[PDB]
């Protein structure tokens, strides 16, 4: 057998059949004689490439192959990555290298000292030193992605490997099962369920990998039988809870004082697949108030090391979260009750306010829409006016970085044929990855794209106004025409500049058999 | 003073009044109080970001400053970076981190290991361990960008630092003027002289470091001189030789045994201001043929280094130039002739073939018109028909990276404001930074942007020829309108499908007093 | 308070009252006003100092705290590193920094890229940027030292630090606990439970994670219940089982097709606390022969992903081991046979044989006795012939870098106060890290160092045949007295040129009431 050959015998038998890509020479070798069972799914730049990748991973729970081309393809998709390291997304992400032969004289596209380059944003980063070590190589990346704390790796392979002899061990490699699910031993485990269980006000704060390990069920157990209020931590990169239960509380501001304000009186908070905290705007004070003492469980021991307060388990969550549920008591505690409706704001027959855009989506949506937010400024009031009962439900920006949900949400939908997705994504996001509609139309992927069009970065006037600055430039980005983009890319584009159109519109993309992006004119900040 | 204030009088006393930018919450506070002395030119993501610097700064032939927010934008910028090294282009990276209480805990957009980041890409990255370090941070930044070798650096400065006092001994960076203008002790550059002087049939060849320079004109007169061809070393990222001289021969082969053949009879070959080489495809055989020997002046160590034959000189390129021009004997050898004008391709009333859009485009654009090239496939047909008479007239991604000419050409266009800028791009490298469009409408940057549609990634089918590769995915970018790309932009767009039209489009395009981009139905491969 | 107050408030209230050190002037801030319940180990050259802190940290099962100076002192510890790497020891090594003042100028003693320096050999490297970070930095590398899987970390201060306010919120940091003390879960247990008590010819694997965990008596009980032979994986850094259990067949060799052929016949293998498998010499061949599986249980991602075969679960050790020994069934096989007493090797009345000086360290020393191994070319005699029943008996440098066993020594005697330690060193050995005696000789810590001399480097001798190489340089080491050697330290020195003295001399030393050094004449290779 061939590198090649070998290689993909490996991928297939370790359940990966899609290859998210922008080609390139260093990668010929490895794409040609594609397999028939694979599908290639390109992309017309790298953020746009990885970003697809990462919202299927997500959304399916499973890792995401990405072939990308040497230095530049990766560097393209470094800011991509970050987003990936935060929301420990599983990518497998490989790239081209020059042949062995011109890697010394660094000929056009040598990666030079490649598995430097996407550091610090990978958990694994390496070039074999020989062609057959590749399928190790690869078995190696597979794996270190998909053990907790998942995460990217990067894998160089110069592209004269492909071709060579593979070594007839490597089968070894094709059946191999690792596993990281694992949970807090039994005696720690008691103490702990008697912590909880004593608690005489407890609450709870849940994360993102809550619901990468599809937890979310046994968290809403976890919920009803502790009587507990729940969190979301801040900054959240996705929805580990039902937003209208009972015991929901909505998403914890982004600030040291804010959160321990919010948690003052509970004696016991549990923390689950959350850092603690991604706060974002400096708002000093007590981490918690006297009173109160925080339980953290995490899959990432980095961010068990990196907490400044609180106990810490470091375990798998769906584990974690299943045996909590099963074990603990039922409190005698009244049941939290749940939060009210938000208010209708006041619309005239103008531009829309951001909360009747949410309230909008949230009538006539289906119950089983998937948002992505990259609307940075009006995500408090999206997260107060969706509905959103099931898991998989919420996609955001994990490292914060700009230009992943427009190509996450066409990876998720990818992902979940039968669950439609909508992107409410900031006129300003939407330029960092705008290329990634140009797939969505190709493969027919039949994404919606909600344009909140303001005109200006509107987040960083609000950080503008924290911060006390003035006289900054850059702020305003007038003149985008979106639907002459949407139009430029092949997706089917409508403009929404009041109440009555924005109706129209929703109705006719949801109706739609294709991609969709509705420009809205949004009010100014 | 502040760290604030200082930092941009040490920037201004340095030459440097632009930023370029993508903001971000962590640069407001260096991005406030903007003075008003300096421009801010905004771009939509930092891949255009950068591209646009890079232009900028290679064309000024000094350094440009570029502003970007933190982990993913410095990652979204770091395929523009792989093109900056490989052109030594001297750009300070700046990035804005988290205030320095929250970096521990990890908060949403702190740059983790921040100066690890961008390596491999930088000649130097690094973090200041104070806010009063911040202007002598700075300074190391300016100075490492400006010498010789050129290339980018990196520089991440935590939000808090700004408001900060400055150390009043900073004062003593203002002034530094630092040099690299070196050139070979007399003794060996006379031993240097006399073997130029004794070949009996020299060679030059030339690279992007000549250009930089503005050693061009000496190098001129130093080929006519020694009555030598001149050829420019492969993968060209700069044009150093007027392509109508007789001594010019034209762009080499980016192979091995190809170099080797051009060059068998030739006693000695000088190559300046190159790589000894940036070959590309594999085309193995001898380095030299017997009877040539090779002598490279280069700024950069590292090329030295690597170089697989002949003897290297590490020096400054405009003084060594310079200094070689001035020093050797007029040959009486016969100048070399002029090579005979291309031949007129078939072109029927149909789609165009390429040489028929460069024979246009040397028809009609300006004597001083300045080109840049990410079409390909059509690079050789280019060469041979566009004449650059001066020096500055070419830029092509020095990395291969795709994405660079669009913005580099509205850089270049800032730059160069009496020069028509025309950039020839093909459609699939169109989409890489097709947002940079929106920075040329916005500030009126007149670039002329020429998209070769042919509807396919054509020079990937070329590479898949010589590696002899079939069923390969994903080399066929259909179904995209560049015209209304460009007016969702914010610029003029006219189609050209045949001759006529094209004609038509580029007489428009000449005339306009904005930005224009003509969509051209090329050739299919 | 104080950064110097808090971070030994820190320290102690997270178990740590030792620093192993060599000071140095950007230290002598942290260790001024040194803390009365602490203790201070000096040693005269790093290497020691983190050897010493190695055998202390593994021996006590519980992380040491090094202090180191800059960039030179923590280089002069990066072989040290190494070894503490693959043992997976948590090592906490912190490294003064200049003044942040000086840190732009790069004045003398300033660590530059202070955190890239000892990668890739620590699981977390550090600078804080600012003083009031320090606290929680180093709250970050106790659990990062600490945490599964153990291992050494940095941190790099700044000497100014140390005398600045502290954060009031650093209270929280003092007493977390943070558990990686988990196991898989139930169902998938239960699976494996049944997979071991279905097998038929089961075989049992340990390496070094065992001994760390105490888990050797549980794999005991795990290895009667099964039945089933019980190996130490190959380059065993530490001894899992008791040698002389009838179900102990002892160390694997390091070889590919060695192993495989071992295992040979038995249907599941186990392998628990090792990776798999540290292979030394090159014997290709099959990973396994059909027939046989295998299921590795690891503490360590890195370990899991990179074995070539086999199924593998990520988890604690301890947790796991005392699951499975109290989970299978007892299976009715008959329990394996006591491997034979080692033959007795004929010794004339001169230089000593190695089976000669292990049988008589067997015959002498007491049962709770403590190895120490860097004698390399008979380390297969000593695991044959030392009755080892105790946990914590044994240690070998995991790296195999040389220079662990002499100060190793003395941490591994300061742990264990009551167990008389015995390191076996080569001559050639002995020298890497000799000035670790003086430590041994200062603080009386009663190590007993017997120097097996032979007068070269006869592994390396070995590895020449199994290579075949002829008229390799530097491989013998004549001309040291290593009597004068102990004597320049202040350690009690002895000499054993045949039994009689042999005898003599560890009587003397084992009565010793502080650390002796005996110089053993040893047949030559
Ligand atoms: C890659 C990248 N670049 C820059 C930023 C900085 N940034 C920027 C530029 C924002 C403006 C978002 O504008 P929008 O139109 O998408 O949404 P809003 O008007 O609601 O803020 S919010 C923010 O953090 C970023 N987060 N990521
Ligand atoms: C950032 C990046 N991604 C991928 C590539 C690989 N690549 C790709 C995708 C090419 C196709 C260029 O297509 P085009 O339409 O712009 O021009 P041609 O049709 O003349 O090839 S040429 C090339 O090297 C690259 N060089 N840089
Ligand atoms: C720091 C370091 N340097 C060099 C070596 C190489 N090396 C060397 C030099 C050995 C000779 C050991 O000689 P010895 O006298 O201590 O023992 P033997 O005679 O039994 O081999 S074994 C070995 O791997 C090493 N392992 N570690
Ligand atoms: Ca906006
Ligand atoms: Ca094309
Ligand atoms: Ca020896
Ligand atoms: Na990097």
């Amino acid at each position: 057998a061939s590198v090649h050959g070998t290689t993909y015998e490996l991928l297939r038998r370790q359940g990966i059949d899609t290859v998210f890509g922008n080609p390139g020479s260093n990668e010929l070798p490895f794409l040609k004689d594609f397999p028939e069972d694979f599908r290639y799914i390109l992309a017309l730049q790298e953020a746009c490439v990885v970003g697809i990748a990462d919202g299927y991973a997500q959304a399916s729970r499973k890792p995401a192959f990405i072939n990308l081309h040497s230095a530049a393809g990766t560097g393209n998709a470094m800011g991509a990555l970050s987003n990936a390291w935060n929301s420990h997304s599983p990518l497998i992400v490989t790239a081209g290298q020059q042949t062995r032969a011109m890697i010394g004289v660094e000929a056009l596209l040598t990666n030079v000292d490649a598995a430097n380059l996407p550091r610090p944003l990978v958990k694994w980063s390496y070039e074999p030193a020989s062609a057959a070590e590749v399928p190790h190589a690869m078995s190696r990346a597979i794996h270190m992605a998909s053990m907790a704390p998942q995460g990217p790796v990067y894998l160089s392979v110069p592209y004269d490997d492909w071709d060579k002899d593979a070594d007839p061990q490597s089968h070894h490699l094709f059946d191999r099962h690792v596993s990281s699910s694992v949970r807090l031993n039994d005696q720690d485990l008691d103490i702990l369920v008697k912590a909880l269980n004593s608690a005489s006000n407890p609450a709870i704060v849940l994360g993102p990998d809550v619901d990468a390990a599809n937890a979310n069920a046994d968290c809403v157990m976890l919920a009803e039988r502790l009587k507990a209020p729940v969190w979301v931590a801040p900054s959240a990169p996705r929805c580990p809870f039902p937003t209208r239960h009972p015991c929901f509380r909505g998403l914890m501001p982004a600030g040291i004082a804010a959160i321990s304000q919010l948690l003052e009186g509970h004696d016991v908070v549990l923390v689950i697949g959350a850092p603690v905290f991604r706060y974002h705007q400096y708002d000093p004070g007590q981490y918690l108030k006297p009173g109160t003492r925080l339980i953290s469980v995490t899959c990432d021991p980095l961010e068990a090391a990196r907490a400044p307060m609180g106990d810490a388990i470091v375990a798998d969550i769906g584990a974690m979260a299943s045996a909590l549920a099963n074990l603990v008591e039922e409190s005698s505690r009244q049941l939290p009750t749940a939060a009210p409706e938000p208010a209708k704001v006041d619309q005239d027959a103008g531009r829309l306010h951001p909360e009747t855009v949410f309230d909008t989506l949230n009538d006539m949506a289906p119950e089983n829409a998937i948002y992505l937010n990259e609307s940075l400024s009006t995500t408090a009031q999206m997260w107060q006016r969706l509905n959103m009962r099931n898991p998989g439900s919420y996609y955001f920006c994990a490292a914060g970085g700009l230009g992943f949900a427009l190509p996450a949400a066409i990876g998720v939908q990818l992902a979940e044929p039968e669950r439609q997705v909508i992107a409410v994504i900031g006129d300003g996001s939407a330029n960092y990855s705008i290329s990634a509609l140009w797939t969505a139309a190709q493969y027919n992927i039949p994404t919606i794209f909600v344009i909140m069009n303001n005109g200006t970065y509107g987040y960083l006037r609000w950080f503008a106004g924290v911060l006390e600055a003035e006289n900054v430039p850059g702020l305003d980005v007038p003149g985008i025409d979106f639907r002459a983009l949407a139009k430029g890319y092949g997706v089917q584009a409508l403009k929404a500049d009041n109440l009555e159109q924005l109706k129209g519109s929703l109705q006719e993309a949801l109706s739609a058999k294709g991609p969709v992006l509705i420009e809205v004119s949004t009010v100014s900040p």
